[PDB]
């Protein structure tokens, strides 16, 4: 791989409804967003079937749950502007249809929920800078004007809350290194300058919080192995050294915190199967990668069910959506084999950043 | 103290709104529930002022946020039945007024949110057994019939979710020991038998989860010191030995998990001031109790703001509500002094269990 | 029990030879010290048989290994002075016989090894103060003059090295509380003032270091349960609160660090059997006490074999020495039943402190 | 670098005497071993001056302390056989002079102390296999015959005790991967088969134990960065994945456990200065490398003083020995600058393995 490569992304975005039922969003061969949902919040539940949102889109959809429980989806439109669509009530399959937020978008959208209940969207703009827009009141369809945070982005952005409620945003920069920028006060439009975390990355950054509040960032490195870095203090400026883990991965990673508070990472491996690694103890060393049977055609997307069981979604070689899950709510649970969520085929609508 | 004593409880119940603004509920000298809320989700925010719900009540109110963000309050009425009252929309100060759930109640109500989004209420019934009633659909005003879980209760119940979504309920039994009972499958009406955790307790039990998922229970013991016990496995049957901490406390304890994932406990101390202890490291040893200036007349009620800062509410000697909070989002932050939330005086409406 | 009680002590002192074979020292009905040793450094080894040191003694013997591997035993003599006896070469059953160190002794002797290789002995003196004497060169029979550290002692002293090489000494004071005093520079005659750790204790203090260097002190409390306190900083002045563990114990405790770095405590329980508790995780909560079959007549003395297996020694109801041990080098190993080390009967020669 | 490279080694071997004074052994321009020692066991002590052992040697010397406190040095002689030399009494500068152990040696010698007090020496033999020889009684000049453990070695061996007393030996194999072999019972001549840990290494392996007993192995990898792997169970067959740390190193690493139980690693960095990294928490993430002023010409050799302070030895550009140390017994202590231990110049006598 080259230093400027961006690893294969996940094929769907997933969210938990207010009642924790999983719901997935993807783009089909008609270039429309389709979605499907569990009928009950357990991994062995039946799924409702694929339902279409009318409208042609030009990016991967991003989904987040509002602070009042309503799902809301963000996508780039045929006019290269930002559009969004929301449930009109929590746990209800009635949606608003696509509404305009304007702007000029050159990446997939990334959504965060501020700790005061307001959604905030981050995108690469037409000048390759980071731009953002936010709800001006919690869970309300009232949005700010577009505002620039500067920088030069060469990946999609990834945002996450710090334990103290400050949003922090990660993105690859013009030098192919990981850069970040952060709110200096919780849920306020007051931001730091851009700072580099060094090290080249060859995937979008993936961010998760560990139980003790500190952010941990995962990405594929220049040698195509997983690497990670973590906060070591109580602010956004104190980080560990980068560490890599042996094993060539061929997609973006996906990280999740399991029931016991330990981190797990899933990625497509060098043999194009799903690979999994987990922390063996608190902050502990990482296990050897374990492989699941079956060739996959996307990065994994990982979610948790209402009983804590982890569930993984991938594109199959038939271009359909497949999933598998843990049989029990336990870190050492066995796993099912891949099962089909049939009815449509999916395309990778990710914005080509070049 | 005697083995059957129940320590002084907190004077208000508190919840975070959908936008994380704190809102407090207490009973005034007119025997009505009054509430007050932050106007913005920060501890130094102004408060809106005390507002009355019409209706005479006969217990401490219990409050929980629905899975769609709406607060809902539960109380015993003048007919000794259960009544409830809800926000009609998230973050909105429009309420339904008191509606009947019937039953015959002989304790304060305790509310939990199942991991499938349904509220569930636990009470001691007219036969001194544990009874419960639940929403039959998430965040919907449709409730089950009353059902008995048996047992003999001599305290109020305390409920908490396990990491795998199973509700577990704790209560003092006829022998003054701590007993518990639990769902054997997440958010399902399938329950274990009652089991004893031994050790006498002289307060209601207080339950919190630690970062690695395991429940930890705090209570005052027969010698009036704080004691605690924790789960050591991945089920509800494997517990540690009881440990006590030196220092006589004169109220129920209140526990909170701070920004760094460590536990903190607040209680009224032997000198009738607020005392605080915290874990010095992960699962680590506990600090000596630290005292805050000022005599208090209730147990503390503890909450967290949108930026992680801890805030504590108590009854003052003037019978009004006072609070103090951390100045910064840091475990070693200094604290403010007591400030008044003036406008009404409060009474302890806790059901007398004798 | 009364506040000034001192719990039953162990009946033998034990040490590892230079080759890690265990060797035990006790006092028989002739008031002489006898010793016995493993013939190979494994718990299932045969023992050599009981051998007598000529000389009448008036205290429990204390044993320590010199920095050149030679065992050295300290005891009070019929003249109430301190006497000692050493192996003339490591792993050799040739001894010097008793030699005088003079002084006037009113407790059992306690021995430490400084981190510069010099033995140092701590005793209560004729004025009830703490006195000490030391080797002036490592592993050499050249000793200092007696020197007082002041204080008023009502238990035997317990000494231990801090991680930075400073000796710290613990003893019960005139108010029945635990007091301590420490070197302010490693292996130097420069000492702090006495400071109180508060809390009454009803046994000698027992001190051990945890893997991260910090000292942890165990003792029986006024209510006859085990209590413990630990250092929380990098100095001798920062300590946690006291914690107790449920369960009445009827002897001094004995603490050991197992193969996995966790602490274990053994004591005679309320039913006069051997009880064991262990930390379930790093610094973690403590297990319920587990009981071994068999009534015992002393506190346990606990040692570790060359392969890490824990071995426990007690006085039986026949007044002989019995032991049991772990079957495998594993924290969850099963244990053998009590086996006799026959040939003599033993008496408790502990100095009566009253 | 190439896959078969072996990084620059340390220029001296170091040991603590029975009284913990440091003593260093190196080879001078006369091809003889010289040694020097602290006069007192503190890093700011004066050193005695360089003293010569008569005899020409052809490897780096290895030193270990016997279980009776006497230092013993092992070296290859002009006849390519193993020779050794010992203190005739602990903490005494009287030595036996070189005595033969015969054999045919093609690596530097590696020494371990079994948990039953017997030294054991590991070498690559004339057939490139691992060979060993041992004391047949603790701290006695009585040795076994030479015995082969097979394998094919392309680095020097590194040996360490497991927590249960089993020796485990690590060495690079014919495929440039790290291999290991272990005793299956403590201090017994019963050994496993060779097993591969995979991953290429470009330095000798460096092994240390962490506080919870588990071995951790450090080495330079094929991309010239530090990598490490650790045991995750209670046996020698369960290991983590390999992890690397960013930063090019140009020598073998040296690892030490600090006063607080955390690991630290020192190595010559890409700019030929001394670099240091440490674990920021238990098992925690690793700090960015920190650099010390001054160009160095060997790997570091790291030791601990009697008060816990870390001290580092290196070859300077003047071909003399320099050292620096911590100013206080604290993990965050500042460090001195390089100071000269003058009197001889040193050569790297490491056996050329090619
Ligand atoms: C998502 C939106 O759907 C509509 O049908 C289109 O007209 C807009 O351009 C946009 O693509
Ligand atoms: C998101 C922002 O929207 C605006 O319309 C553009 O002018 C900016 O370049 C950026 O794309
Ligand atoms: C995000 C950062 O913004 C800056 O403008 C650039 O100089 C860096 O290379 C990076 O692109
Ligand atoms: C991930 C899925 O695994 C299955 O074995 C295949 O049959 C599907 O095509 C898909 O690749
Ligand atoms: C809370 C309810 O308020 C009403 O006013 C009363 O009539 C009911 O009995 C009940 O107390
Ligand atoms: C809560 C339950 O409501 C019912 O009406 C009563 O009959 C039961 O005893 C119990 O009080
Ligand atoms: C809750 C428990 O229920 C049982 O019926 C009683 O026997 C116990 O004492 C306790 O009250
Ligand atoms: C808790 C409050 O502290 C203050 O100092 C007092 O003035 C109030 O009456 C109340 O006791
Ligand atoms: C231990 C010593 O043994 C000797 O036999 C006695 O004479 C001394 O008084 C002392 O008791
Ligand atoms: C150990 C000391 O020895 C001396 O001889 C006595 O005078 C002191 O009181 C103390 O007993
Ligand atoms: C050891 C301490 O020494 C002091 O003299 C006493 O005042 C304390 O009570 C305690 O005995
Ligand atoms: C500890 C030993 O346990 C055995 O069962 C007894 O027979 C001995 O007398 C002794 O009490
Ligand atoms: C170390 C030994 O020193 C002696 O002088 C030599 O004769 C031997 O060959 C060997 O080198
Ligand atoms: C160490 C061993 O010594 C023996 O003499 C040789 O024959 C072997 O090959 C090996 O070198
Ligand atoms: C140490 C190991 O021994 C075996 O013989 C070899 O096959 C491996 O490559 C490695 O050298
Ligand atoms: C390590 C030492 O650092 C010093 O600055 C130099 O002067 C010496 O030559 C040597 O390189």
């Amino acid at each position: 791989i080259e230093n400027s490569a961006i690893a294969l992304s996940g094929i769907v975005s997933v969210a938990n409804n207010a009642d924790n039922r999983l719901e997935v969003f993807g783009v089909s061969t008609d270039s429309a967003v389709w979605h499907n949902w569990q009928t009950a919040p357990l991994p062995n539940s039946s799924w409702a079937g694929w339902n279409k949102f009318n409208g042609v889109v030009t990016s991967k959809p991003a989904v987040h749950r509002n602070s009042d429980g309503r799902l809301e989806v963000f996508v780039r439109g045929t006019d290269n502007a930002l559009w969004h669509n929301w449930q009109t009530a929590a746990d209800t399959n009635t949606w608003s249809s696509w509404q305009p937020l304007y702007g000029g978008i050159t990446s997939n959208p990334e959504v965060c929920l501020n700790s005061d209940g307001r959604l905030e969207v981050f995108v690469r703009g037409s000048d390759n800078a980071l731009w953002h827009i936010w709800q001006t009141a919690a869970h309300t369809n009232s949005w700010s004007n577009w505002k620039s945070l500067g920088g030069t982005l060469t990946s999609n952005p990834a945002a996450h809350l710090n334990a103290d409620g400050r949003i922090e945003v990660f993105a690859r920069g013009a030098d192919n290194a990981l850069w970040h920028i952060w709110q200096t006060a919780a849920h306020t439009d007051q931001w730091s300058n851009w700072q580099s975390l060094k090290s080249v990355i060859t995937s979008d950054p993936v961010v998760i919080n560990n139980c003790d509040g500190r952010l941990e960032v995962f990405a594929r490195g220049a040698d195509s192995t997983l690497r990670h870095i973590s906060q070591i203090g109580s602010d956004s400026v104190s980080w560990s050294n980068w560490q890599c883990l042996d094993g060539v991965i061929t997609s973006a990673p996906a990280a999740v915190k399991n029931i016991s508070g330990q981190l797990e990472v899933f990625a497509r491996g060098a043999d194009n199967t799903l690979w999994r690694t987990w922390q063996t103890s608190h902050n502990g060393p990482w296990s050897n990668w374990s492989s699941f049977t079956g060739i996959i055609a996307s990065a994994p997307t990982v979610a948790k069910n209402s009983d804590g069981r982890i569930e993984v979604f991938v594109l199959g070689l038939d271009k359909a959506l497949w999933h598998l899950w843990q049989t029990t709510s336990s870190t050492t649970s066995s796993w099912t084999t891949w099962a089909l969520i049939g009815g449509i085929t999916l395309i990778d609508a990710s914005v080509i950043l070049e």
